[PDB]
């Protein structure tokens, strides 16, 4: 693994995203893995809809809550392993509203085949993310929604609550530290993202990393 890596550098990472008052954030870490992924690929970088698995994916619960592990399985195995862009069926349950599922002639931005689990590793994990793009993962938020900037080392580590999208990090740092998408605007955070200190599991960021299989 190299000492440190940065998808956004790379062209694997679109602009932050808003769920807005909405617990889509499951659906915000899997659509981002796919977006990485796909542009990891080969094909060029472009937004994908998590409003298609608002409101469509029939395992997850809309703006109640989901997981990224359901999020995968039904783009799979309901909805032929097809990803639409977000121009086709864009965001708008912002503010709460969940219309029904569209369904329809959307543009296909996107396929997956499967997904894979990673390990509860750090340094696996850090390997996998330097070598195959921007990984799925879910974090204990407690810590996040005080966050105004800086590197996390004491990060409430209780209770996995939230996903988001694992982008890079930095060994050559005191302290070491991951690079986190959220998907609570450009406005939170350092423009949207959050760094947390690498090798200590903060917010218990190992415990469920995921990425999709292109081809
Ligand atoms: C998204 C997290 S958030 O940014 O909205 C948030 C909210 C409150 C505290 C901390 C973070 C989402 C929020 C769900 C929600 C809905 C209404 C009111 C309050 C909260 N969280 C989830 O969807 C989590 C994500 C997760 C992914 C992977 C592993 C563990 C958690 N999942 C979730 O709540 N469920 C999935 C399983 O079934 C029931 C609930």
């Amino acid at each position: 693994a190299p000492a440190a890596v940065d998808w956004r550098e790379k062209g694997a990472v679109t602009p932050v995203k808003d769920q807005g008052q909405c617990g889509s954030c499951w659906a915000f870490s899997t659509i981002g893995n796919i977006e990485g992924q796909w542009q990891v690929a080969g094909n060029p970088l472009v937004s994908l809809s998590e409003q298609m698995l608002v409101s469509c994916d029939t395992i997850d619960f809309g703006c109640g809550g989901g997981l990224m592990d359901n999020a995968f399985n039904w783009i799979v195995n309901s909805n032929g392993g097809n990803v639409f862009t977000e121009a086709s069926y864009p965001y708008v349950s912002g503010n709460g509203e969940q219309p029904q599922c569209q369904m329809n002639g959307h543009e296909i931005g996107a396929a997956i085949t499967d997904h894979v689990d990673l390990p509860q590793d750090e340094d696996a994990i850090a390997a996998y993310l330097a070598e195959n793009g921007p990984l799925a993962i879910a974090v204990d938020a407690t810590s996040f929604m005080d966050y105004n900037g800086g590197i996390l080392t004491s990060c409430t580590s209780e209770q996995l609550d939230h996903g988001v999208l694992l982008v890079g990090y930095n060994d050559a740092s005191n302290p070491p530290y991951w690079i986190i998408k959220n998907s609570w605007s450009n406005m939170w955070g350092e423009d949207g993202y959050i760094r947390i200190e690498k090798g200590t599991n903060q917010c218990l960021m190992n415990q469920a990393v995921s990425s999709a299989v292109v081809g």
